[PDB]
């Protein structure tokens, strides 16, 4: 059975207790997933949590949850003992049976700290990534509360998983679309490519390793720089590298499979 890294156990139990208390009667399950469970937990890595609830959260619960999580989470890399939390909240009725795309009730994350610390909360909204989240959780997750994933959710049809995997390819078309987030986008494309070719999910680092031998050397060099930075082995000047990142994004759009291999 999958294990929680000892070094995040205390904070993970604190998040679970806070979520449980605030949601109360409406809570159906809490699952830990992502690199803490699947592998590749780096110093900057967040703690990924999915919260399944039965009824929508009141305007008051949402505010309580957001403000409290703010105090349970720290910006990534700030502390080795207090990681960034990502908490995604979803109605059970959006997943069983599936709505495509599913909506998420709310998402807490450090990239939203400046808004969340002012009381500005993203509202419920459609999110194709929820299909990827549940698919990943069905394979690799730990139920902190409620039932194990394979007993709670059902897999999405392959056709919808395909649409969800390819949807972010339209997010990146311009230079400004990718500027500021360069290595993240390069590694995500590597993972998307990996999943479409194998049907499987793997870490950012392993996805880069898998893709590198299949690339012309110019594109492997960009992927290598992105992997290197993510592993903390070298910080590049990504303004200088931006034109090559745009070429890499275009190369992935041209070459990533359009159907599962
Ligand atoms: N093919 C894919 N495989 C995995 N994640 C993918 C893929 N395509 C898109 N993603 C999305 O990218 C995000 C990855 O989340 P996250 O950054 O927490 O990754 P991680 O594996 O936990 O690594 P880290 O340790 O850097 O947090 C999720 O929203 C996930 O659904
Ligand atoms: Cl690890
Ligand atoms: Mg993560
Ligand atoms: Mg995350």
């Amino acid at each position: 059975t999958l294990s929680i890294p000892p070094s995040i156990q205390c904070q993970t139990e604190a998040a679970c207790r806070l979520i449980t208390r605030v949601t109360g009667d409406t809570l159906r399950a809490i699952h830990l997933y992502g690199s803490a469970v699947a592998g590749g937990l780096k110093p900057n890595s967040d703690i990924d949590l999915l919260v399944t609830i039965c009824q929508p959260l009141t305007e008051a619960q949402r505010a309580t949850l957001m403000q409290e999580l703010l105090a349970l989470s720290s910006p990534p890399g700030a502390s080795a003992e207090k990681r960034a939390l990502e908490v995604t909240v979803v109605l059970y009725s959006q997943l069983v049976p599936w709505c495509f795309p599913p909506s998420r009730e709310m998402q807490f994350g450090e990239w939203l700290r400046e808004d969340i610390c002012q009381g500005i909360y993203e509202p419920a909204q459609q999110d194709w990534d929820m299909v990827l989240l549940i698919t990943q959780i069905l394979e690799t997750s730990i139920p902190l509360k409620g039932e194990r994933a394979e007993r709670l959710f059902t897999p999405a049809p392959a056709a919808q998983l395909l649409k969800a995997l390819r949807y972010p390819l339209d997010l990146w078309q311009s230079t400004a679309d990718v500027q500021g987030d360069e290595y993240h986008i390069v590694l995500t494309l590597a993972r998307i490519w990996y999943t479409l070719s194998t049907g499987r999910f793997t870490s950012k680092d392993a996805a880069a390793d898998w893709l590198l031998p299949q690339l012309p050397e110019d594109y492997a060099a960009t992927l290598r720089a992105a992997q290197r930075e993510y592993l903390g082995l070298e910080q590049q000047d990504w303004h200088i590298l931006l034109p090559a990142v745009v070429r890499f994004v275009d190369f992935a759009k041209a070459h990533i499979p359009t159907q599962f291999t």
